[PDB]
């Protein structure tokens, strides 16, 4: 799950949100999503999961964005999908380039400790991920 403040862009509106916004009122966006090519897509979100308090770790990345997500979240590396929880300072996330809206790599400057926050999920068609934070993360069903 993704903490209370995660910021989600719409590429299809230009809007970004804040996931417990989305959430609450069930707001149809669309996402960026990942193909496993390492092609990126709008996806409209088909799901809303409110998955409670729960604590959070953080990712900060290369760029200066904090990801803040439970440890089991998946999150799209350089290996593959990784628990958020497994990696470490040095390792590098999938992410939208800010000024381009390819994929491409980027590290972790460091992992913080847990925090506790609200939580949040979403579902997104077909692709099953989402653009998070600058990051891909898991997007998928129940």
């Amino acid at each position: 799950c993704l903490a209370e403040g995660t910021r989600i862009f719409d590429p299809v509106t230009g809007t970004t949100h804040r996931i417990e916004d989305v959430v609450d009122g069930r707001k149809p966006i669309h996402v960026v999503a990942a193909a496993k090519d390492g092609t990126l897509h709008a996806r409209p979100v088909v799901s809303w999961f409110d998955q409670g308090t729960r604590d959070v770790i953080g990712l900060r990345i290369a760029g200066g964005a904090i990801l803040w997500a439970t440890p089991d979240h998946k999150v799209l590396t350089e290996y593959g999908w990784r628990a958020a929880g497994e990696l470490r300072k040095g390792d590098r996330v999938a992410v939208r380039d800010v000024e381009t809206g390819e994929l491409r790599y980027s590290v972790i400057r460091e992992v913080l400790p847990t925090r506790r926050a609200r939580t949040f999920d979403l579902e997104v068609e077909e692709l099953h991920t989402l653009v998070a934070e600058g990051v891909v993360v898991h997007a998928c069903s129940p």
